[PDB]
């Protein structure tokens, strides 16, 4: 049968332009980015290069994962999850690989506190790359789509290439999972489960307007429930009133170099 993240993915399609507008950041927290966008346009200050720096920040700061050692991180963008898993006491190394080039994010280089022991490779198609041996693999790969079969095709290409670095072992991952709310997809991510461990968070920073969660290696939750109960929450807000953001204030990712 049709699941409730269907359900929610086809109301969402159905709406007006400007119901859209109101209900995507329907109750959701976001951090205010007026001060660092000014400043990455006027390469210190503690200033995130995107606001993925805070979504990684959430999940980290609740236990959902423990970054170490050498980080991978792969969809690297501008590097927003990068220069955050710099300034945790044990990372060591960071490699971030994105494509860029015309149409995508290109990494910026800033100076945020451990900025010296990262390095982002931009050109790079990682569904072409070798997986390389890491302590803790993030990826936060996947383009939203009007067509839930799009968006399913597209997170079980992204997984798919995931379990060949997984097949390392690193002892903790972060991975987005742009659609989890198909019948294939819950199935897929129930055997991914049981043979990698960890579990499915959904991120409050997240807007209303996509059903990404995130499989990271400090959660136990169970596939089904958590979807299910990300699909409610989702439907829920399409009904009644605009509710009002949780604002919080942007990571400050501080500067100077680190010694390793
Ligand atoms: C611009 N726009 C996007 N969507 C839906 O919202 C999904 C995500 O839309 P998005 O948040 O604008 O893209 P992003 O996640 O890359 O930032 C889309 O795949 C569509 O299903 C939209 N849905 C309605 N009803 N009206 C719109 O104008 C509209
Ligand atoms: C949603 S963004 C990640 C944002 C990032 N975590 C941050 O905090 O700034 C994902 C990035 O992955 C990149 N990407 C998509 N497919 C890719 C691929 N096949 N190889 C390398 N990068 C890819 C996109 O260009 C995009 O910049």
């Amino acid at each position: 049968g049709e699941t409730l993240g269907e359900k929610w993915k086809a109301r969402l399609n159905q709406m007006s332009a400007l119901e859209f507008y109101s209900y995507k950041k329907s109750g959701i927290t976001e951090v205010c980015r007026e001060e660092a966008r000014r400043a990455l346009k006027d390469a210190t200050g503690g200033h995130a290069v995107s606001r993925g720096s805070a979504k990684l920040r959430w999940l980290v700061e609740r236990g959902y994962l423990q970054p170490y050692g050498k980080v991978i991180d792969l969809g690297c963008g501008r590097g927003g999850w990068s220069y955050y898993a710099a300034t945790i006491r044990k990372v060591q190394e960071v490699k971030g690989y994105t494509k860029g080039g015309p149409g995508h994010e290109e990494p910026m280089l800033v100076q945020s506190y451990g900025w010296n022991i990262v390095r982002l490779k931009s050109g790079v198609d990682v569904f072409h790359m070798a997986a390389e041996p890491c302590d803790t693999l993030l990826c936060d790969i996947g383009e939203s789509s009007s067509s839930p079969e799009v968006e399913e095709a597209r997170t079980l290409r992204v997984l798919s290439m995931v379990g060949d670095w997984l097949e390392k072992r690193p002892g903790a991952f972060c991975i987005k999972v742009l659609c989890p709310y198909t019948s294939t997809m819950m199935e897929t991510l129930e055997r991914l489960q049981r043979r990698y461990g960890g579990g499915l968070v959904r991120v409050p920073l997240s807007r209303n307007s996509t059903h990404e969660m995130y499989w990271v290696s400090g959660a136990k939750s169970n596939t089904i429930k958590s979807v299910s109960t990300t699909s409610q929450l989702l439907l829920g807000r399409m009904d009644g009133p605009r509710r009002p953001v949780k604002y919080e204030e942007d990571v400050n990712l501080g500067s100077g170099t680190r010694a390793v």
